[PDB]
């Protein structure tokens, strides 16, 4: 019977109304309730979300923008109760630290997509170049050690950017960023798991930037990487690129078939648990929503049941996709695949129920189960830095950090010269050591609470 209204974000797929309409004969079976998914598109998701939960408009469930914040406003259903009944399938297959890392005052108000609950970040390899020029990536664990095959593909094809990174670039380390900014303050994984740290000062932190200054000089970095945003994967004009891959990604599988190409991957950084990986994809329950409990049950439904979520985020089965006889689990991927006729996986439903396509190797399974497994949490995990006695001091950081943040980050400029220019100003004005001890502080007393 019920209506339940479901935002998304990014947009519709071109066979929306019947990848809906083969859904809902579940749904509608399951649960008694149909429903509806509304695509509000990419650029302005925020604007369009905060208009519908600031105002008493009606909606049963959304896609979650600026969840934290909201989360401590009263926006969201409280979904502890809901959880021990109607989400109750649902939070026995969460991994813990989706729950932990998505806890505001002592109370879930999410239902986030069980995937890349850890991430690794990687130099992604054109495999095309690889085999070209029989370059060896097998020394690469690092900016550092990336030196030598940049120079080699700089040597033999002077046209392809070696390493091809934007205006968006920063080095990545084992590095805790628990407050998603605009704001250089780290936990350092690796030093004092006790300490907010800025990351301009851990010494490997500037060393990485170091080598990209230098990586700027020789031409391995575009020379105007500080406005650019551009490199498709499938064309050859790119040979090293950064990639954050996650165990739903099994290995290089994901980029290879996008790339649809060899595409190899060389970690730089552990596979960590963190805010940013349990907090990227949450469904929320409306506050002033007319059935909490029915929405809940679709969200219950989408995360367990496999016939329904595989139809959604593979699209029609017999034209997107094929099961393979004999072997559970395991999908052919057919070219209408290729269109705009499915869901995201990330963003729709539990990937770990959703089927596996025949070109996912035996050996990459089993290496992400494992990688999964093996995945540590940060101590940052579930920290929510409360801005309110800092929200000033915050914006004037940020205002001074946004004007030689990029040159910095993508090292266009010599980072000897910058950070000590960028430390003096900050350190020359109150907001910098304020913000700082606050996080410090507030991090103290979560250190605290659960010890």
């Amino acid at each position: 019977k019920p209506v339940i209204k479901m935002y998304q974000i990014g947009d519709k797929p071109d066979n929306l109304d019947e990848l809906l309409a083969n859904a809902n004969k579940i749904i509608e079976e399951k649960v008694g309730a149909k429903l509806d998914i509304q695509y509000l598109g990419w650029g302005d998701y925020g604007k369009k979300m905060s208009v519908i939960t600031s105002s008493g408009e009606n909606y049963d469930i959304a896609f979650a923008d600026n969840y934290i914040v909201n989360a401590q406003k009263g926006a969201y259903a409280d979904l502890t109760e809901l959880y021990k009944k109607e989400g109750k399938d649902l939070y026995k297959a969460l991994d813990p630290a989706y729950i932990k890392g998505n806890t505001v005052n002592g109370k879930i108000y999410a239902v986030p997509v069980a995937a890349n609950v850890a991430s690794s970040q990687n130099f992604a390899f054109n495999g095309t170049l690889l085999a070209k020029y029989g370059i060896d990536i097998s020394g690469v664990t690092s900016y550092e050690t990336l030196e030598p095959v940049l120079k080699q593909i700089k040597e033999k094809a002077p046209d392809v950017v070696p390493f091809a990174i934007g205006k968006v670039f920063i080095p990545s380390d084992n590095f805790d960023y628990p407050v998603a900014n605009g704001l250089p303050f780290v936990i350092d994984l690796e030093g004092d798991t006790t300490k907010v740290v800025n990351r301009y000062e851990v010494p490997r932190f500037k060393e990485h930037l170091k080598t990209l200054h230098k990586f700027y000089e020789a031409g391995y970095i575009p020379k105007d990487v500080a406005t650019s945003d551009t490199f498709d994967l499938q064309q050859d004009t790119w040979f090293v690129r950064e990639e954050t891959v996650g165990p739903a990604d099994y290995g290089n599988s994901l980029l290879s078939r996008v790339a649809n190409k060899d595409i190899q991957i060389k970690p730089i950084t552990n596979f960590i648990k963190k805010n940013q990986t349990t907090q990227v994809a949450n469904f929320v329950i409306s506050n002033n929503s007319k059935n909490k409990e029915k929405s809940m049950e679709i969200l219950n439904l989408l995360n367990t049941n496999p016939e329904l979520l595989n139809g959604l985020v593979y699209g029609p089965e017999g034209k997107n996709w094929e099961k393979i006889e004999g072997k559970e689990n395991r999908v052919r991927v057919l070219d209408g695949y290729k269109g705009n006729t499915h869901m995201g996986g990330w963003n729709t439903g539990n990937n770990w129920i959703l089927y596996i396509n025949e070109n996912v190797t035996d050996q990459q399974i089993e290496n992400s189960k494992k990688e999964l497994a093996e995945a540590k949490e940060s101590p940052a995990l579930g920290f929510i830095f409360n801005t309110d006695n800092v929200k000033s001091e915050i914006s004037a950081i940020a205002n001074t950090m946004q004007q030689f943040d990029t040159a910095i980050n993508t090292g266009t400029v010599d980072p000897d010269k910058a950070i000590p220019e960028l430390m003096e100003k900050l350190k020359s004005e109150g907001a910098y050591e304020k913000v700082l001890n606050e996080m410090q502080k507030q991090y103290d007393e979560f250190l605290k609470n659960k010890k």
